[PDB]
């Protein structure tokens, strides 16, 4: 039963496996590079173990010691986007079990694909740079040599040097600061992950911020002009780590406090352990966005202490987390609000599948990750239809307190391992023996492994969406006599959710006539709406329905903020319409520089440039 992680150059596993990494940088803005140790303590899982390979992406290596003196060593060959294996020659050839500490000196490079240094102009302050780093999927390589594999969980300390104004924090509990012994103007941040994590959960973020307490275990952080409002915005935080907890189990990670980074953050979160990662587009000033906020909540149980074993098994980590997410949402709104986020999740999954096409490999469950960089497969497949998958299990075995006693079974399961589909799957099995044979009912080929929509779709209390549904065919099926029709009023009893579902229906059969866009706006004013979400369907209707007022509207957003839910639709919608191809070309040219790595690359691909 052998299964490799085709995405990392590194020994796997069953070689050898990375127990602790204590890490001692310095970051220096000036070169713009992370410069320090990896002293990563590795156990032998083999006899007679003479060598092992790491994955490093742009690093620099000084020297790597064992024993105290020098080993050799020798960097491969880039394999693009998997970067460079590098091969340790151990000095002493190791025993089953054996532990030897290895410290690696490295630099990394300014391109480092896991981080984006800002300039003082590019924060809120105006004053101070700023740097912050994303390692999922396989970017940690791109930050410090290692098994770069979530099938290697490791604990980790690090002391991070910086300049004495600015602050340090980390996916870890803090452990004090103090000035740098060898430079005055600097502070030396101590941290420490006493839990065992993948490595692409180690986080770092380098800025002028500032916190506050919003909850009991939680410290809301980000620039001074953010702070009072995404306490605000994050105020239901407690409440809902506390349902999570009731979900899946105790919240091991001690501390749970959200950092609220700069418009460039490449995802609505990153699930970074005791300190989540969250775009500054979720403070829509309402809280309406705070599923964002369930979702980061509950990977601190599926994906953080249940872990997929390879990223080919990503829906395993994205689809039990929308689960739980949903649930948490349920609880604090309502069953049928649950049934309307899922329903809209199907009608996300719809698009996707229309956006590869329904044969493309990327919208199968469980996908091969083998020289494909996990980047460009990213999308919301995992997500729903992993969510899918399970809401028709859920129904299919009983309803939602019996699936929920399911998922606790397999948080506590698989607690601190990384597993496959098929460990899943034997344990959906085992759980459910007395239901085999309705779970036999399923297509599990067609789930699992093809292309496409699901076989099947899940029954969905339609109640909250009936009205998103019916005024959206109202304004596809009007013709121009029927434009005066159209009131404010329409809105009068939607939702802030409603209102975007509105928008997200009438955007999958866009076009629509250019004289309807124009009416929506003169009645509806959707112009004025701030909500991210709402704004970001709103222009992708107007780009694609062909008017030329948006296109300013929908640059500006494209480029304001760089979360990639948002930027890549945007950008691809303006080179799509011919009025401002020219422009979203030229504007991406100019941004490209000075945008998230990760982002500037894939909206590259998207606009096909270079
Ligand atoms: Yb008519
Ligand atoms: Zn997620």
């Amino acid at each position: 039963p052998e299964i490799v992680d085709t995405c990392s150059l590194a020994s796997p596993a069953s070689v050898c496996r990375t127990k602790h990494l204590h890490l001692r940088c310095s970051v220096d803005f000036t070169r713009r590079t992370l410069t320090g140790t990896a002293a990563l303590t590795v156990q032998s899982q083999e006899d007679n173990l003479r060598s092992l390979v790491l994955d490093t992406k742009d690093l620099t290596i000084e020297k790597v010691v064992i024993n105290g003196q020098e080993v050799k060593y020798a960097l491969g060959e880039r394999q693009s986007y998997k970067g460079s294996p590098m091969e340790i020659s151990l000095p002493i050839a190791l025993s089953k079990n054996q532990e030897i500490v290895i410290e690696i000196s490295f630099e990394t490079s300014p391109k480092s694909s896991a981080l984006q240094w800002l300039t003082p102009e590019q924060t809120s302050g105006k004053e101070h740079p700023y740097l912050f780093s994303q390692c999922q999927a396989i970017h940690c390589r791109a930050i410090l040599p290692c098994q770069d594999t979530p099938s290697v969980k490791l604990t980790y300390t690090a002391e991070v040097s910086v300049p004495k104004e600015l602050v340090a924090l980390m996916s870890a509990i803090r452990d004090g600061e103090t000035p740098d012994p060898e430079d005055p103007s600097r502070k030396i941040y101590k941290f420490i992950q006493k839990v065992p994590i993948p490595c692409y959960l180690i986080a770092l973020v380098v800025g002028a911020l500032e916190s506050r307490q919003i909850g009991p275990r939680t410290l809301v952080w980000s620039e001074k002009e953010q702070v009072e409002k995404s306490a605000y915005e994050f105020s239901e935080t407690e409440s809902m780590l506390k349902i999570a907890e009731d979900l899946g189990g105790p919240y091991v990670w001690g501390q749970y406090d959200l950092l609220v980074l700069p418009p460039s953050f490449p995802y609505g979160g990153m699930q970074n352990p005791c300190l989540t990662f969250v775009t500054p587009t979720l403070l829509a000033g309402d809280k309406s966005l705070s599923n964002v906020i369930a979702h980061e909540i509950s990977h601190s149980w599926t994906g953080n202490l249940v872990t997929n074993k390879t990223w080919d098994h990503f829906w395993l980590n994205e689809g039990h987390t929308v689960y739980l997410e949903r649930h948490i949402c349920g609880r604090l709104f309502g069953e049928k609000f649950r049934h309307f986020n899922a329903l809209g999740g199907w009608g996300e999954l719809q698009n996707s599948v229309k956006t590869f096409g329904e044969t493309h490999p990327f919208t199968k469950l469980v996908v091969d990750l083998t020289d494909i960089d996990p980047d460009v497969a990213y999308s919301s497949v995992p997500y729903e239809k992993g969510f899918a998958l399970l809401f028709y299990l859920e129904q299919l075995l009983g309803g939602p307190e019996i699936f929920l006693g399911f998922l606790k079974a397999y948080v506590e399961k698989f607690s601190y391992k990384s597993i496959t589909t098929d460990d899943w799957k034997d344990f959906l099995y085992s759980y459910f023996k007395d239901k085999v044979d309705v779970l036999n009912q399923v297509d599990w080929n067609a789930w699992l492994y093809s292309p496409g929509l699901p076989p099947i779709k899940p029954n969905y209390d339609m109640t909250l969406t009936n009205a998103c549904i019916a005024l959206s065919q109202r304004w596809i099926t009007a013709k121009e006599d029927d434009l005066n029709s159209f009131n404010a009023t329409d809105l009068k009893d939607l939702s802030s959710h409603q209102l975007n579902e509105f928008l997200a229906q009438t955007l999958q059969r866009a076009p629509l006539p250019l004289g309807h866009i124009k009416r929506m706006q003169e009645v509806y004013n959707f112009n004025a709406i701030n909500n991210s979400e709402i704004r970001f369907r709103w222009l992708r209707l107007c780009i694609q329905s062909k008017w030329e007022d948006a296109i300013p509207l929908a640059l500006k957003m494209a480029t304001e903020q760089g979360r990639m839910k948002f930027t890549r639709p945007l950008f691809k919608d303006l080179a799509a319409f011919d009025k401002s191809h020219d422009q979203a070309v030229r504007t991406y040219q100019e941004h490209k520089a000075s945008m998230h790595p990760v982002t500037a690359m894939l909206v590259g691909k998207d606009l096909k440039v270079d």
